[PDB]
Parts: structure tokens; C-alpha cells; sequence
């Protein structure tokens, strides 16, 4: 029967994950039964229903009272405690925690859910220290059922890794540089304010803001042959969702743009179906809102020089497309549960 | 003889105040000697110098070490403690604390700076409970030197009150409604997230966000005859700075637009000089960045119906113009200490 | 028996109207058979389908060739001529032209479609000179079948008029002031550039831009008792769609907020059903995208002072909601042809 | 004595060029004596003074009447005719026309100023057909005084070329890929509307909008050895000014990031002084508003992989920094006038 899931942190990814699940609920081995977050159920039900990015939730009615959120008559219990050791995970029979607060990404932090009584934790971010990292359609079939804490990597990693995997197998990637032009996120400031990163301190909707990203090194964890071969940066720009990666590879087998495109297109129809989408259309970021693929290759931006320098460009919905992946990873753990 | 000032909360208002003071430093009875804020001096020196709104600070070099910010060789001591009772105000000889955190606006909260040793507190926001409230050019000459905690009201109140005072004296305001179309502030969320106010919870740069404001009631505290006669709302919109108030008054003496304009123009040249500016130009918000006035009356938007229903519209730089007024209030307290 | 419609100007309103019609196509007495626009059918089919505001059109497939757009197998003929006298309206048997270019709003301009052979014109904007003006749910039942050129007013007028009509009938409006805080439109510039209006010349997504509006005077054309009693302004702000009107009325019968709210709620359930929606929710602009009502009253912002000064605030999707009303006006003309 | 200049097209670049000149007026061999534009002098004086990006012009008073704009008592004559053959260039003794309309970039278009009586034209954009192209600090000393029509290339080309020139000379560029994350410009639409380019048709302040750029191929015109070796794209994003280029080169001489940085820094102090600025600061786009350099290298984003794959990142103020270059090219033509 059902794997009982709790969401810790009812943020952009927490609530996108909940909306993904509510739309895939008839096929699922998961049942979302609890939420912990720093605010109350009435606030959270309001935000779950009224989303500036996704619009008004249509499929089912959403209400709340002092201790539950109700979404189509399914009652989701709510609690509010910043310290996960205190959570009622044993009492609610929680099997799997979706860890989406952004502050419990190390094994020591995420373990406190295990102390509270949960059996497994899926971190919706890169892990700190050695937490196994999975990207669906790249390495998720290597999942080991005895693992109690996993990571679903970052949005950028989920866009980049499948593309790198297709190219590496067809051409042999020797080295690779990435830049993601990425929507701002809640980690940045609305107006100039203190932050650990002096660039992220700056008014996010007024600026182009460079920042580091672990996505390119993290690709080497999910494609171990490429460990150390990729590097990259991010530019945060004044859009609220939808991001784009630009990837430039030095490859071994000499090629041209038409063949790079053909190889990706062929993978998008077969081995990476549902993960990579191949687009020949002349679209912009708003058109990819709500797209279910991890990466949408923009085929007419592909270019190659001298045989060996290859550039591809791919879109991703960093909230929604990532949340669909978290749900897929979760369903996969549910189907291989021990 | 210099009044020693500490800034508590080195945010948009705290740092705007500091820049205002650094530019008026030769005339001043204040000396900023300390800052308390939740982050460190290097971060704060970087933010003081590199401002998305004001630009790069030009006049003087700004550096920092582990415990000071240096702004043109003037050393400003820094500490970092969330609880103001712990602050070293007696040890630094602090006379006046500029309370700019947004979280110590009641008397009980602001009094903790007095417990820590400061002699007076100027809150950069409306006071909760009865804290005397001053708007420079409206009632600051009623300031009483024995008051230990005061409020400089909100940016919106500083824009609205002087205009109300001029109109009330010329025409007799019986009732009035305000809407401010206001730049977003740090109090709102960048992307939809939890907040006390369900509207402020929503992505600030993507939405028009209505929200309540006490600015219209607060005008009744600084013009006591109008207590209970005014009300209003705010609309937060996707600009980072510069705001506009739209005020509709029911007045006693019948009038027309040209006369309403003339009365405010006259006050802008005499009693409200430096507080109200009168503009006949067709300008937009970005042209008011850095403006020193509390209100800039946009004269061609003035309209009157039926003699008695009067609408005026006025701009304000909610960060800079307000901070100039905090500095003026502070210099006034300094002069009457 | 179908009324054959051509769209002149396939802009934001033209394409919103087309999408509105494609979704209400089974109930309709209209058939859209032609489009004239300054660009070509492939470009226009791409823009019809891929909309930054409405999203990707889902219901039906949309394709194009050199001379038609196809939307669910329905073929819409396309031509491209700036001068409406040259248009092939007799050759296409056009009954009704939806005039959405923004440049043929006088009778002389709109009459050129009649010269070209159309039998009637519905202008998607206020008329210049005396063109009969209709607001659905306020005066559309006064439409006279012999009129050959009509106006559906502006988005702001469609939001304001129904609320004014309800309030006037319950309390007696003596005078009223409006400000609309309005999304930018294609009429403004992306970056500072030449324009007839020096304010609209300025970068629209960086500024609050005041501008005049005839919406408040135009309410007097559709509620003739209020002619000359209303005035207002607009503030354009950096959102791409969804607008809000703030209306302050001086009324004859003394009242309070709860009663003003109740009267509008009651009208929203009966006489203004589908035209005014009454909302008690704490929502922001992006939540009103796609709303079908002409006005959405935001009930908790309602305030009253002194019995007689009443403020209400109402939302409108200026592209979609307005286009639903153009379609309703058109269906009404169709039913009375 | 003075070269008499007219500005055709009083747009973002036309008015930025005018403000650059008003601030460098005491040193100059140019005198701006006329403007042609599609609107009137009162509108244009208003826009010259009140700028959403540059702020209120401070140095001098600016007024207008029916036929002049006055800027500090200097009277600039104004006319308004879309067709440059009709312009009064002989009657005003115009030597040099700054062609900033964006619509007269071919030799046939720009020549009509010569028919009207001007002696030379400087196009503030890439030329169409063979118009000599100059980038100050890369090839402007090759200027030939007998040329009657020239191009000052694009903003992106002025940022990229000097950097490519420094790298090519130190490491030998074999191939190179560029992406510019670029502020929107007046060429894009405010809300979705018809455009020759289906991506630029889309609401510029709401979208990330890919688009082609000739900047990378144009580098091969100013550095002829690299002709055919560079390619690239642009992403337009919702900021109104300030842009960033990300350049990834395959080089011949193996290197590391510290040495790439050192070479650029050394050029910024010597041969490219005033053209390339080397920044070690953690800044964002708004901080580079008004910067006079063509390219500001963001040194801590530099990275190298495998010796031969080099990535650098540089900022530019696409309006102001480009306009300073146009003024420099003009002053250079003035000092070598025939
Ligand atoms: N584009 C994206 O937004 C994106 C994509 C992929 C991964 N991620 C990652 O997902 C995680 C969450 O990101 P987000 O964008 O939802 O941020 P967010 O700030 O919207 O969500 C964080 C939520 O957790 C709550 N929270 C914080 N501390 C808590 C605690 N101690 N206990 C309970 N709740 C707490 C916050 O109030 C908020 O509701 C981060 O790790 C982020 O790196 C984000
Ligand atoms: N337009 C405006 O921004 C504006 C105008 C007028 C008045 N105000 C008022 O000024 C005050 C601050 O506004 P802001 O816009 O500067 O906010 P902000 O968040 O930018 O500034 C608050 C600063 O204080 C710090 N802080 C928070 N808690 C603290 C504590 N316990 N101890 C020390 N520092 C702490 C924050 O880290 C930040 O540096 C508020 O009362 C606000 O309502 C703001
Ligand atoms: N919020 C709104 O957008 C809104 C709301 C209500 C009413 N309106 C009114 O609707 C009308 C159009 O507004 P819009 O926002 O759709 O503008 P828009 O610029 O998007 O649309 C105008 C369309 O007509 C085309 N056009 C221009 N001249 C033409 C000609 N001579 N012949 C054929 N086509 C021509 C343009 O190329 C464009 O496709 C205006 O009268 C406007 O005031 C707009
Ligand atoms: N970032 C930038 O803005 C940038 C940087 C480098 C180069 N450029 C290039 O500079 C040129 C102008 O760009 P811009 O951003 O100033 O655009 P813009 O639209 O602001 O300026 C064009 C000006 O010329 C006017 N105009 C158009 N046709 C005309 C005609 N036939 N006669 C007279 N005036 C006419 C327009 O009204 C406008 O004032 C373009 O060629 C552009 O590619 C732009």
C-alpha cells in the first residue's frame, strides 16, 4: 500500500511538489499526509491555491482549519516547528520526508527527520557531504533501496545532466563550460540587503546577478566519468521563473550542428523521452511555464565550430519541471521501497 | 557639544540616513559613531557603497575591518546583537539612537535602548501606542525636549501631511481619502511566501498588491483638528523606489483647480519651502529619485468638482526624501537638546 | 443567419477577442471570417497561439498559409492594408467590423469600413465626436439596431460604470473622482522615446507614469444623469496586464462601508451578475488574469467617512475582460440585427 | 577648426552621444550643430534632459523652441524629415553625420546623407555590405581618411573584440563561442506584437528572449585572422540597460585562470587602458551604469579547463559605453580629417 509522505518546508518547491502530486494522485504510490512549515495552515492553504506563477489551483477545492489543509477532501495534517527532531513523524507514520526547506541538506541536518521517526528523506537540493544524488533519466535506476537519505540535485543539474549524458555518449565530452541564465529565487533579496553572497544581497528584480553554481561539478557525481571536467556559472535575471542553460563542450569526435541536433532529437524520442524535449520552435521563456521536461533543447541555437567545440542551449521550468522530477524520484523510491 | 548618534538597523532607511548625513556632515550637530545591525561591517560597508538605487557612493572612501566601518576617515563602531538591551550605548556615550529595524516601534520595544544607556530614540516609522509623532514642516516645532522616544511617522505621512495642512488652512478639510501608489519595500516577498499579511506574501515585482496604511489616520496625530477625518489605502507596485499619493478631499470653501494649485505653489515658496515642491512638469517616477522634498505636487493632475471635491497628486522618494526628514528631525532635536 | 465579422487590427485586443470567440464559438451568432492587420498570417498565427499573457492556446490547432489563418479548421481570410477604404469587405460579405487598431475612432475614420462595404463597425475604444457608446450591463439595452457605428468604450469605463450605476441608484452620486492604477499597454514606450504624450514617452516597465483618461467623463455618456459629475486620472505601472480603479464618491444618502458592500454584493448576484463580481478575498493582480467580469469589487478595501464620502476599489483584466465585453456587445448586436 | 556634426536619429544612442559630447565639449574637435529626428525639438529637449536611465541632465540648462534645442547656450538646429536626401546638410555646412536611426546601415542608405551635402557618415551599428568597421582600441588606428562611410560596430562587438584581441595575442584563439545576456532595447516589443523576428515580437520585460547577433562574426572583420572562428547568440532579459558577455575560447597555448586574468589585467593597464577595465569586485549590473569602458572583465568568474578551454565574462553599458566609443571614433576621424 501507500508510502506516507510529509513535506518539510512548504515553499516554492514544497507547494509545486504538492500541486504535481495532486494532479498525478490517481496513479501514485505516495500519499501526502503531513506538512511542517514555519507558518500556519490558513496561510499555507491560501498560498497553495493562489499562486502568482501557476495561477489559481482548479482541480479541487482547497481549504484549511487550525490544524489541517484540505485538498479535495484529502486532509493533510499541519505542524509548525523549526527543529525537525521535534516533528511527529512516528505518530503520523511518516515513511518519506520531502526535505524542501533549504537548511537541512547535510546528513546531520537531514537525519533529524530519522530521529523524529521518518524512514527516509529526499532532499530537494544538492546534498552537502556524501549523500547519494540522483537525476531521473540519468542515474535513478542505480538507486539503492537501503539508502535512507538522498538528493534530487538542483534544477540546473536536472536540465544539464541529461543533455551531457546524451552528448558524452555520442561524441565523448572532454571538457565543458556552462552558464545558466536563471530566474531569481527566494534565496536572493528584493531590495539590497545583507546576504552571505555579496551579489545575491542585491535587488533581484533590478539586476543581472552573477553567482556560483554547483550544477556543473554535480554532473560529475551523476555521470562519474565526467567528474572534474565541467565548470560553470549562473546569471540571475529579473524573471520570476523559467531558466536557460548554455553549454559549450569540447568533444572528441568531430561533428556539426545538424548531427548534434539529430542525436538529441533521437534521444528525446527514445531513451530520454519525457526527460529531454526537442523544440524547433522560436519561443521565449514564458512559453515554457509548466513544461514537464527537465530540459527543452532549443534546436536552432545549436552551433559547432572546428568539429570539436559544441554549444547547445536548453530551457527548464526551474520550479515545476524540477518538482515533477522530485515526484518521479519519490515514486521510484516508493516502487523499490526497503 | 556634538550629539552622538547610533543607528540601529542598517537597512534601506539606515543606509540612506547614513548617506544623507555624510553629505550634510559639515553643517551638522550630529556625529554618527555607532551602528548595530544583524550583519557584519564588511558586508555593511559594501552595501553602503554599492547601492542599486543611489549608485556608487562618490564623496568619500568607505572601508571596513572586523569592527568598524570607515567613511572618509570617520570611524563608525559596529556591533551585532538582535536584542537592544545588550547594546553598548553607555560605553559608546550614545545620546540618540535612530531606530530603523522596523521591529522596536512600541514604547516597550524602543525603551530597551534607554535601558542600554541611550538618552533618546527616534523611530523611523510610526509609533505603536502613544509615542509623540513629528512631521517636519507640519508640527516639529511642537517637539518637547523632555521627550525620550519619538517617531518620524512613515514616508507616506510625510508626503501627505504637509499638503493636507496647506489645504486645510486655505479651504477647510471636512473629510479626506488617500491612495498611495507605492514602490515595493523589503517588507514584501520576492516570490510568494509566508507573511502576516496575505497580500504582502505575494511576489512583489509581479503584482499590484493592496495593503492597509495608517498614514491617513496618522495625519490626525500631527494635525489634531483632523483626527478621525481621513482614511486611505496603499497599492504596492513593481518599482523599487519612488511613490505617489493621490488625495481626494471634501472641503468647505468652494474652489477650482487653478486656486488649489496657486495655494500650494505659494506655500512651497514660503512656509513649506524645502518641504513641498511644486512641479508643472510632466515627469514620471524615475525623475524624482533623490529628490529632497517630502512632497512634490504634480500640478497638472489637480482637479476639482462641484467646488468642494478636490483631488491632488504628489510624489515622494520614499527612501531618500524620508531619510532627509529623519536627519532634519534629528538635527532639530540636537539643536534643542 | 450568422453575422460575418472581420477584425481590423490583430493586436492585444484583436487577438484576445479572437480567443474569446474561439472559446464561446458553439453558442455564438458571430462567425469571424476575416482579419486585416499590418503583418502577415504566419506571424499572426504564431502570436495568436503563443501569448505571453494568456499562455499557449490549447483548445484547437492553429496554422496559417500565405493568405489564411486556420483555427480548428475554421479558415480566417487575411489581408494587409493600412487604409480601410481598400478593404475587401463587400467581396467577403462582412456585416460587422471589429475596429481594434486604435487609429480609426472618429466617425470619419470608422466610416471608411462602411465605404469599403461593411454594414456596421464596433470600435474597441472610446469614440471621438458623437458615436453612441455602450457598456454591457449599464446601457447596452438602449442599443439601436439602425446605428452603423458604435463604441464599446475603454477597459476602465467598463470597470467603473457598472459600479457607479449601482452606487448612484442606491445612494445618489453627486460628484466623483477616479484613479486607475493600470498595467502598461502597447501605446507606451519600452525605453524613453518620442510620443505625443511626454509621460507615455518614458520607459514603461521602469516607471509609474501618470496620464489622463476620459473614462470618468465617458461614464456620463452611459449614465447621462452623471454627465459632468465625474473626473479622473490614470497611473500606468510596470505590470503587463490587470488594472485597478479606485473610486471616491460624494453621495447624498449617508452610509457606512458594510452597506456599500452589501448593495454591490446584491447587485452582483442579480442585476449585474456576470458584470460585477464581489470578492471578499485578499488577492493581488496576478490572481485576476483571465477573469470574465468587467469589475471585481475588492470588498475589504471599501471605506466611508462622514456618511457621504465613499471609496471603493475594483479590479479588471483590461485585455481579457474587456474583450469578453466586446464579444458580448457584438453578440447583442447580432441578436438585434 | 571644428568638424560640424549632425545627429540623424535622436534615440537612445543619439541622445547618449549628445550627453557624452556635452561632457567632453572643452577638449573636442567636434561641434554638434544639427539634429534630424522624427519628432519635434520640444519633445526631444525634454527627453534629452529627463532620462530614465541616466537621470536628469545636470551640467547645463536645456531648452527648446520651434526649431532649436539649446544646451548651455549652444543652439542645435533641428529638422524633421524621414528621407535623408532632403536634409539641409549643405546649408548647415555639415561635415560628419552620426547615423543613429538604425535604418540607414547599408552604403546606399547612408549615402543619401552624402547627396544631401554631408562629407562623411559614421553609422552607430554594424554596416550592411562592405562598410569599413572600426572598434576603438582594436583597429581604429587603421582608419583611412579617404573613407566617407564607416561603422562603429555594435555594443556587443565593442565589449568582445578587445578581450578577444588580448587573448588571441597571448594564447592563440582557434575557435570561440559567445553568449551575451543583454538588456532589452527599443527594437523589441513592450507587449507581444508583430516583428520580423518572432522572438523579438514577445513582451520584452516579461521574457528571456533569445536572438541572433552578428557580434561574434563581426569580430572577424576587426581582427581579420579570426574571421570565421567565432560564433554566438544573445539572450535578451528584463533589464533596461547594462549587458554581459560570456566568452568560451579554445586556445592553442595551454593556460590556467590566474594567467588569463593576469594577461587581461596587464593589457587593461597598458595597451587597452580606458578600453578594458579589470574588476576584482563582486558587483551586479546596476553598478556598471555609466561605466566608460567598452568591457569590464569580471575577474573572479574566469575559468579554464584542460589548459585549452577558457571562459571569461565581461560587462558593458550598452548605451553609454558604446556612445563614448562613437564619440572617440568621431574625434579620431576629426583629427585625421580628409
Ligand atoms: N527554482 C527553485 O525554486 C528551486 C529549484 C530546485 C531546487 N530548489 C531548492 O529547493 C529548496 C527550497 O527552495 P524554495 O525555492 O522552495 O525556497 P522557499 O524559501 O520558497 O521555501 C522554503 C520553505 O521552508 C520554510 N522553512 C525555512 N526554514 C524552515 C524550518 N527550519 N522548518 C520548516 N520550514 C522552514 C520557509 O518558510 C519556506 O516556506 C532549496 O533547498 C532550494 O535550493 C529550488
Ligand atoms: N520606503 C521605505 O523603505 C521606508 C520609508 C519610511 C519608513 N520606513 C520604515 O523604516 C524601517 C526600516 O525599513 P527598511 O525599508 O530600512 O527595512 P530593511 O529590512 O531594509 O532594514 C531593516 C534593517 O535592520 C536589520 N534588523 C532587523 N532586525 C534587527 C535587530 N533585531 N537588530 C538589529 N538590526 C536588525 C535588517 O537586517 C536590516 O539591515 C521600518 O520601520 C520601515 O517601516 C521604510
Ligand atoms: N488594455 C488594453 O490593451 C485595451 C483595453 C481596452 C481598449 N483598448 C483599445 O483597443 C485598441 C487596440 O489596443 P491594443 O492594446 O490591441 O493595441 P496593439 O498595438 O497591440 O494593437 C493594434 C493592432 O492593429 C495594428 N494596426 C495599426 N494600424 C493599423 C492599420 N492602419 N490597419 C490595420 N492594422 C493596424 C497593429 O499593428 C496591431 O496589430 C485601442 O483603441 C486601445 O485603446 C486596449
Ligand atoms: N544598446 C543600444 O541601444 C545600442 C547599442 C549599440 C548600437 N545600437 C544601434 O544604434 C542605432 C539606434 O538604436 P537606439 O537604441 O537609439 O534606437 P531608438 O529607436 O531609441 O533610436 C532611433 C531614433 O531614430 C528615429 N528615427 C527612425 N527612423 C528615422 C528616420 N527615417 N529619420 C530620422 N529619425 C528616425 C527614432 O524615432 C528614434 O528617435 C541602431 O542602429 C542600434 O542597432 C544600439
Amino acid at each position: 500500500s501507500m508510502v506516507r509522505v510529509a513535506i518539510n518546508g512548504f515553499g516554492r518547491i514544497g507547494r509545486n511538489f504538492m500541486r504535481c502530486w495532486l494532479q498525478r494522485k490517481a496513479n501514485s504510490k505516495l500519499e501526502i499526509v503531513g506538512i511542517n512549515d514555519t507558518s500556519d495552515p490558513r496561510t499555507n492553504a491560501h498560498l497553495l491555491k493562489y499562486d502568482s506563477m501557476l495561477g489559481i489551483f482548479q482541480d479541487a477545492e482547497i481549504t484549511a482549519d487550525d490544524d489541517c489543509i484540505y485538498a479535495g477532501g484529502h486532509a493533510v495534517k499541519c505542524v509548525s516547528d523549526r527543529n525537525p527532531e521535534n516533528l511527529p513523524w512516528s505518530a503520523w507514520g511518516i515513511d518519506l520526508v520531502i526535505e524542501a526547506t533549504g537548511v537541512f541538506t547535510s546528513r546531520e541536518g537531514a537525519s533529524k527527520h530519522l530521529s523524529a521517526g521518518a524512514k527516509k528523506v529526499l532532499i530537494t537540493a544538492p546534498g552537502k557531504g556524501n549523500i547519494p544524488t540522483y537525476v531521473v533519466g540519468v542515474n535513478h535506476h542505480t538507486y539503492d533501496p537501503s539508502e535512507d537519505i538522498v538528493s534530487n540535485a538542483s534544477c540546473t543539474t536536472n536540465c544539464l545532466a541529461p543533455i551531457v549524458k546524451v552528448l558524452h555518449e555520442a561524441f565523448g565530452i572532454q571538457q565543458g563550460m556552462m552558464t545558466t541564465t536563471h530566474s531569481y529565487t527566494g534565496d536572493q533579496r528584493l531590495l539590497d540587503a545583507s546576504h552571505r553572497d555579496l551579489r545575491r544581497a542585491r535587488a533581484a528584480a533590478m539586476n543581472i546577478v552573477p553567482t556560483s553554481t554547483g550544477a556543473a561539478k554535480a554532473v560529475g557525481l551523476v555521470i562519474p566519468e565526467l567528474q572534474g571536467k565541467l565548470n560553470g556559472i549562473a546569471l540571475r535575471v529579473p524573471t520570476p521563473n523559467v531558466s536557460v542553460v548554455d553549454f559549450v563542450a569540447q568533444v572528441e569526435k568531430p561533428t556539426i550542428a545538424e548531427q548534434v541536433n539529430q542525436v538529441i532529437k533521437e534521444a528525446s524520442e527514445t531513451t530520454m523521452k519525457g526527460i529531454i524535449h526537442y523544440s524547433e520552435l522560436e519561443l521565449v521563456s514564458s512559453d515554457y511555464r509548466g513544461h514537464n521536461a527537465s530540459s527543452i533543447l532549443d534546436a536552432s541555437l545549436t552551433m559547432v565550430l572546428g568539429g570539436n567545440l559544441v554549444k547547445v542551449v536548453a530551457w527548464y521550468d526551474n520550479e515545476w519541471g524540477y518538482s515533477q522530477r522530485v515526484l518521479d524520484l519519490a515514486e521510484h523510491m516508493a516502487a523499490h521501497w526497503a
